[PDB]
């Protein structure tokens, strides 16, 4: 209810998102024989958002994502004045989580952030499945837009109350089940940033893409909902 | 509440269903070592319906499926007058999503819609597990009927409110966990259609099957609920 | 509300349970490279109960399981007069689903119910992991008891309303994640029966075990809840 | 409402947690070809807490974990007077479940608790992925703190009612998806203890770590919530 509480909720939320989703990818996805694969990473990402949106969603709205904050602005749901502090809160929470993750991951012989990719988002030569820039662009635009659309709908005043964290968290699992092979799945500029920093090379070079594409997608989803679906 | 809103909700919903479920199948199911398999595809399909039914379900009823619209007509829940616009809305949303998916998938060297099947529904020689037409027929009839039955029950007036998108989305995950090996799992004529178009050959030839079988199953489920379980 | 509705809900429910859970095991669990494994079977089983308990739970109580009906009798929640019709309804629904499953499965070259086991519950030489009779006995007793305990608690008058189908369905997923290697996981005499019939040999010989053990476990869980946890 | 009921709920809860989560790990995680892997263990752990928190959460608060009881004390949510009986109840429930599990597991030829590890928590040479003590320390501190933070938030008075068992159970699945490779994932001193006893060697030697680290993390999460996020 006071902005210090809200920005703390948002850094904790984005922290948890980065630590849990990227942690699952770095520590467990590829573990020999028993590892969780892409489906387990998708689940982990979506569960970070589900659990935190229930935990701190009644404090801050529970965005944990710059593209979500901006998209909700665009959809007429969030004040332009509050946007920048949220985004900074998210970027900070994210970076702390990646630093801790980097520390933990380093306690294993042979760990190499730069060479492994550190769960970084890339396209072209740095796409996991060798998808071109155009494939990356279209998937991130659609998934960002739909994500915002689901966020708008599930938090609409005519939506039964309480269930939004479930709709929204599971939307993020969905989004990763589809798009990890294309881009390692972003839809979240703060998550891309936290991780790019420690990968240190190409992730930092391509980083601009995973800022503008999700934000543009998020605005589009907000606008479609606001203009086509809301009233009544 | 106005029919333009509703038909837009239904094309967005069916779009999301096609993009997410078939996207997960085309981009991620078979990915080397880390791919999501049939269980991840089943989950993705069911999550498209869960997330969209929460998002736009309070606008359109959230059918996203011709066999569901027709089945709810049969069960006395949906007006015959509204049926055709829903079905067209669903077929259109579906086809746009498949076109986008086709674009994304094409950004990978070696992609071949026709040869891979493009997540198309087939039986006999085009069943994934080599199941005969009779196996295809019985599974789609039962799963379509049960699906409609769950949709009817979970949206019954005596069902606790709010939870239907969860019951219904998870019913679709269930349905795919069972039947992907038989038919690649349809229960949805609009999803079969969107994808058949781009596969281009046998999917278009067998396409008639995945229209009539789900619709017949859906009507049967609506009738059983209406006639045997509703009153009271 | 009228007993014909209730017994129909219970046969449909138990049918769905058998068709979906055993169907997933027979058609999809072992599918080459992409199959769902034991985790996908566990999920499918639990989703049958979740989706049907939401669908028809407000009609019949949504037991779908003889050990649950008897256990709820023992826990003081269900009248002894209604028990036998429920159990028959469940056994009938179950057997129809197994017959349909048998038909579908037969549409694949090389299918052999008897040799594959047809998802039958066995111990000793017919345990999937080679577990002895004593291992089978202890796991089924504990899991049946806990299952009844969760059913009692989640449907207690002080439990927030609406959520029981989620608690109960996910309890069944849990129970299969643990015990498929020991017995192929029963906790449900009607599911064991439907499937034993078509396996035709040893499943029919060991069948007596998967009647008495779950029922005894279910009564124990009902009694613990009734006597130790209920009041207040 | 009476302390005998509450302590019984807590031993049953912790019992179920140990039996189900560690059972899934011992009986099913590594099963040839069809086994559940780390993702299935993570799911099983989280489902024990989800199902029991719905079942007995309205009786005892549904902690099932010493680090949760202590963390809720620290967060101003639970009386210091009730703490010790809860912790004993949890340790007892846990140990009974591990003993039963040990009995079941012994019914398979070649079973070796000591050599397999019996799902025990270890670091360094006894980490599953060869993670050092410092990696173990940082992951358990963060995950324990976040877990307490989610428990605090989801049970806050401004959180929609009913949903906490879902937020909290799925937080535990999350936590295991991340950290099984580092420590076999504890965040729960009673679960570590029950299992260490039967592993018999190094698990007992390292056991002190998985008491103090989770408890410290839990207190930290309680304090952050109490001091930074609660009011309003
Ligand atoms: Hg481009
Ligand atoms: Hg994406
Ligand atoms: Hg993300
Ligand atoms: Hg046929
Ligand atoms: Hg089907
Ligand atoms: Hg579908
Ligand atoms: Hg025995
Ligand atoms: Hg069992
Ligand atoms: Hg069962
Ligand atoms: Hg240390
Ligand atoms: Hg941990
Ligand atoms: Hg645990």
């Amino acid at each position: 209810s006071a902005m210090f509480r809200k920005l703390a909720a948002e850094s904790f939320g984005t922290f948890w998102l980065v630590f849990g989703g990227s942690g699952s990818a770095v520590l467990a996805a590829g573990f020999p024989e028993l590892g969780i694969g892409f489906a387990g990473v998708a689940l982990a990402f979506g569960l970070t958002v589900l659990t935190m949106a229930f935990a701190v969603g009644h404090i801050s709205g529970g965005h944990f994502n710059p593209a979500v904050t901006i998209g909700l602005w665009a959809g007429g749901r969030f004040p332009a004045k509050e946007v920048v502090g949220y985004v900074i809160a998210q970027v900070v929470g994210g970076i702390v989580a990646a630093a801790l993750l980097y520390l933990i991951a380093s306690g294993k012989t042979g760990f190499d952030a730069a060479a492994s990719g550190f769960a970084s988002n890339g396209y072209g030569e740095h796409s996991p499945g060798g998808y071109s820039m155009l494939s990356a662009l279209v998937v991130e635009l659609v998934l960002s837009a739909g994500f915002l659309l689901v966020i708008h709908g599930a938090t609409d005043k005519f939506a039964p109350a309480g269930f939004a964290p479930i709709a929204i968290g599971l939307a993020l699992t969905l989004i990763h089940l589809i798009s990890i092979p294309v881009t390692n799945c972003s839809v979240n500029p703060a998550r891309s940033t936290a991780v790019a920093i420690f990968q240190g090379g190409w992730a930092l070079e391509q980083l601009w893409f995973f800022w503008v594409v999700p934000i543009v997608g998020g605005i589009i989803g907000g606008l479609i909902y606001r203009t086509l679906l809301e009233k009544r």
